[PDB]
């Protein structure tokens, strides 16, 4: 299932439970940018997905300010769990700065990030 | 600045709560705002701020199952709060369904909101 | 139609011949008017759009080195031209940045460009 | 090393030329190879770009209308090139589709393509 240790192709660590409410909870922890140790997500899921093959859809937040650092910014990842020989959770996502006026338009980065099990 | 009711360009509605512990929780719904419109949003902000005019950056999620629907997608918000006169929310988002591997290709939808205090 | 000069939100100025084709071509510039400020840039559009009312469907492209100046990016816009007694091409596009690979994790930016045939 | 014949990660391939003035021109095969299923596309790449290890920013555009079908529809591809043995063109696209102004909001697809040299 989503809940569980998962890792990005980057090895971002994503440590997830899946309630049976549809909420996600857990921690993020970056292998890149302005960040150091874990970070609280939270999300949604469907929790009762079709039945025909489909994934199942999710997303989740994090705000990358903890005790240690802030980077005044958040991502979100949108994606969907493929169960599988192999499981994985395949995302896309929106990371956003809080800048001034003048510079929003370069406030968000978007890429694409691939969770498996195991670490890369 | 951020707890409260906020308003899009298209006649969706969510009220949230802005936590102390950095989290957002609230609802999601249509312009009609009955129940089956409505859908639970959890997300994060960043609750430390830079003090120089930049936005507060955030963001949440909806998967857009409630006890009534489910479509078998959920969405992703990442944007930033920008305070002062006219106050607002600046959002990208994806939204993401489920769907086989041969249709993956088709499974992400991308677009933006601005969210305002007053309706449109 | 498309062919003409348009304006962003942000000031920008886009200068576009579309072809019997479906080619885009022209320029793209800032507010200030300069030539070291003036972009190629070529795309393509549906040429054969539905009658139902639908938008026309058109992207285009601008990598940011010209005869002065270099960032070693490009940007893409994808979106679609609204005809009516106000004109409009609504688009969302990617800048991608060269990176190492260790940087391609922040190297695209994506927002949303609002172009009509007046100054904003 | 961009003028070539590359091939996604899904059964697409397309065939470009990497003019000196920076022009991308080329043809888009969305299967293999009918001439049913090919496109004209156009872009710009950095036609000067670092050689400090960074990639080279390069992005395209094809409509969906050729001489047999027409998806009233065009993606615009943006990335970068990564030269040497194992050359990739690492991509996000957005394709968007020509709607009212009613279903606009679901009117952009995005997703990401990896391009080799050799076929998967
Ligand atoms: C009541 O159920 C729905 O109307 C519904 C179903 N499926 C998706 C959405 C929806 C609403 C919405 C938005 O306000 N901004 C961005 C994406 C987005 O998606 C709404
Ligand atoms: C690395 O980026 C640059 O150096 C750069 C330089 N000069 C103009 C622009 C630019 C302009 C522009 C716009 O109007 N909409 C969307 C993206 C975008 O990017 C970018
Ligand atoms: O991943 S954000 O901390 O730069
Ligand atoms: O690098 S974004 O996945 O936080
Ligand atoms: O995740 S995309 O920026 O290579
Ligand atoms: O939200 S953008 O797809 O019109
Ligand atoms: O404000 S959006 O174009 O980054
Ligand atoms: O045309 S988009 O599915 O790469
Ligand atoms: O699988 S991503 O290209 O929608």
């Amino acid at each position: 299932g989503i809940t569980g240790t998962w890792y990005n192709q980057l090895g971002s660590t994503f440590i997830v439970t899946a309630g049976a409410d549809g909420a996600l909870t857990g921690t993020y922890e970056s292998a890149v940018g302005n960040a150091e140790s874990r970070y609280v997500l939270t999300g949604r899921y469907d929790s009762a997905p079709a039945t025909d093959g489909s994934g199942t859809a999710l997303g989740w937040t994090v705000a990358w300010k903890n005790n240690y650092r802030n980077a005044h910014s958040a991502t979100t990842w949108s994606g969907q769990y493929v169960g599988g020989a192999e499981a994985r959770i395949n995302t896309q996502w929106l990371l956003t700065s809080g800048t001034t006026e003048a510079n929003a338009w370069k406030s968000t980065l978007v890429g694409h990030d691939t969770f498996t099990k195991v670490k890369p």
